């Protein structure tokens, strides 16, 4: 909140890079797969080119851009490294490709193939991108399994920064306006005040790891949105998922209390999800148990 934020945003030539597929597309734009050749260095970068929509409403753009001065100044292994825009009539964000999709869809399409290993490298993993947010002093605000990308099977990040907000000259909470976020994966503080604290994305983690842990069930399945505030209030949280040892569900359940400071941090989580990543099997109980090319990691 005093640091200048020297990161560089990088304009790409349309002609640096090719498209190849489509991807996703609908409300947004279109995401597109393809491939960055910058200028004459010999590289070929699998890309995720999402564009505005089209039609440019000045609401749109605003955004996009907003999210482009996210990605452009976090710079960690968990967390979706962002290439540059490119400046057409339609603004186009150029990020990584995750090949593998979203973690949501992988958990559900693979679901008789994932073991313990996998869950809790990929819990660790989180853990270290948010943490590494709340470093940048950093606030998601949209943490779930759906925005978290594969990007091999072993390598997950973070993503989606439509709603992130950075933390001013050291504010400790965020308080937002009206409009629409995902009720079902948000602390009770944000409910009933708007307020989003490093705290309150360990409470969206907690129900990511439900998530994951469930295989890709949706949180209060029958439940509709505006009963939430009350079932929580009540004392009221998401049933222990079957593969789940108390130990890992006790993590869960810390994440969800009402108290924020008594919930656990980022750095904390990190370590404890570790120490149970040395032995899975003994916290999560499961039956069964081109030439040029170069990713964007690689490419500093
Ligand atoms: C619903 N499910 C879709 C599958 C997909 O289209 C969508 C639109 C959907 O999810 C949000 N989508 C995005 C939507 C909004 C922003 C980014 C993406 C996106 C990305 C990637 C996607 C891939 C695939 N979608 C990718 C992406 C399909 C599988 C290959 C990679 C990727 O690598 N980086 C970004």
């Amino acid at each position: 909140g005093e640091a200048p934020n020297q990161a560089l945003l990088r304009i790409l030539k349309e002609t640096e890079f090719k498209k190849i597929k489509v991807l996703g597309s609908g409300a947004f734009g279109t995401v597109y797969k393809g491939l960055w050749i910058p200028e004459g260095e010999k590289v070929k970068i699998p890309v995720a080119i999402k564009e505005l929509r089209e039609a440019t409403s000045p609401k749109a753009n605003k955004e996009i851009l907003d999210e482009a001065y996210v990605m452009a100044s976090v710079d960690n292994p968990h967390v979706c490294r962002l290439l540059g825009i490119c400046l057409t009539s339609t603004v186009q964000l150029i990020t990584q490709l995750m090949p593998f999709g979203c973690l949501l869809d992988y958990v559900r399409e693979h679901k008789d193939n994932i073991g313990s290993q996998y869950l809790l490298n990929w819990c660790v993993q989180i853990a270290k991108g948010m943490n590494y947010l709340e470093d940048r002093r950093l606030v998601h605000r949209d943490l779930a399994a759906r925005n978290v990308l594969v990007k091999t099977p072993q390598h997950v990040k973070i993503t989606d920064f439509g709603l992130a907000k950075l933390l001013g000259a050291e504010e400790k909470e965020y308080h937002a306006e009206g409009g629409k976020v995902p009720i079902k994966w948000m602390a009770l503080e944000s409910i009933l005040h708007r307020i989003y604290t490093h705290q309150s994305d360990v409470w969206s983690y907690g129900v990511t790891v439900w998530e994951l842990m469930t295989f890709g069930s949706k949180p209060y399945d029958g439940i509709p949105a505006s009963e939430i505030s009350s079932i929580l209030e009540k004392g009221e949280r998401l049933p222990q998922p079957p593969i789940c040892t108390i130990d890992v569900y006790m993590i869960m359940v810390k994440c969800w209390m009402i108290d924020a400071d008594s919930r656990p941090k980022f750095r904390e989580l990190i370590i404890e999800f570790s120490k149970m990543a040395r032995d899975p099997q003994r916290y999560l109980v499961i039956q069964g148990d081109m030439d040029d090319v170069v990713d964007a990691d690689e490419y500093l």
